[PDB]
């Protein structure tokens, strides 16, 4: 699988046949569909004692790893039960600013779209979460092109570091509190990983407000590869899903 014409996820479904499930992401949000939800709480982020370890290119997109061998990181409150420890954020840029966000708002698709992954902690293992139909919680958050977003530069220099397939890069000290937009206004649904094997346990908060960030920051992540090295180079773009079919789900609004 890939983004490709030949392994694209219009060809996923062939391997991953849940590719055509009922509760698949990303999808489009109709704000005036989305249903305002008054006994929705507030979100809980409490990443203050977060504990950063690497940066990893795999293939399809980097990731940014955490400790989550204990409650540093932790994601409560809101549309969830219990407490969901963070594991890893990564995102989805398009080749133009005109796309690479998963998610939707009115039809709208923004410049790239940042994801937090966080797991339940009643089922001990980020394995184990994978199998429970309220397994994961991802918090989503639209990136737009305007002015740099200082707590996103470091991210931005390592890169260089790991260009291709399967580098990485020791990441330690890295504060996520600083990719936060102020408001925590969010929009939440049943859904799934917009990535194989697109397991249907994800629960979605997607927060109303974007971040903005430099054309520069942007373009930085468009010069990272699919490819390995010693491969013929194809740059690392477009790497997001096209919206599916919300299918009898109700978008709820927390504002
Ligand atoms: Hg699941
Ligand atoms: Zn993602």
């Amino acid at each position: 699988w890939g983004y490709g014409k030949h392994n694209g996820p219009e060809h996923w479904h062939k391997d991953f046949p849940i590719a055509k499930g009922e509760r698949q992401s990303p999808v489009d949000i109709d704000t005036h569909t989305a249903k305002y939800d008054p006994s929705l709480k507030p979100l809980s982020v409490s990443y203050d004692q977060a504990t950063s370890l690497r940066i990893l290119n795999n293939g399809h997109a980097f990731n940014v790893e955490f400790d989550d061998s204990q409650d540093k990181a932790v994601l409560k409150g809101g549309p969830l039960d219990g407490t969901y420890r963070l594991i890893q954020f990564h995102f989805h840029w398009g080749s133009l600013d005109g796309q690479g966000s998963e998610h939707t708002v009115d039809k709208k698709k923004y410049a790239a779209e940042l994801h937090l992954a966080h797991w339940n902690t009643k089922y001990g293992d980020f394995g184990k979460a994978v199998q429970q139909p309220d397994g994961l919680a991802v918090l989503g958050i639209f990136l737009k092109v305007g002015s740099a977003k200082p707590g996103l530069q470091k991210v931005v220099d390592v890169l260089d570091s790991i260009k291709t397939k399967g580098k990485s890069a020791d990441f330690t000290n890295f504060d996520p509190r600083g990719l936060l937009p102020e408001s925590l206004d969010y929009w939440t649904y049943p859904g799934s990983l917009t990535t194989p094997p697109l397991l249907e346990c994800v629960t979605w908060i997607v927060l109303k407000e974007p971040i903005s960030v430099s054309s520069e920051q942007v373009l930085k992540f468009r010069k990272l590869n699919f490819n390995g090295e010693g491969e013929p180079e194809e740059l690392m773009v477009d790497n997001w899903r096209p919206a599916q079919p919300l299918k009898n789900r109700q978008i709820k609004a927390s504002f």
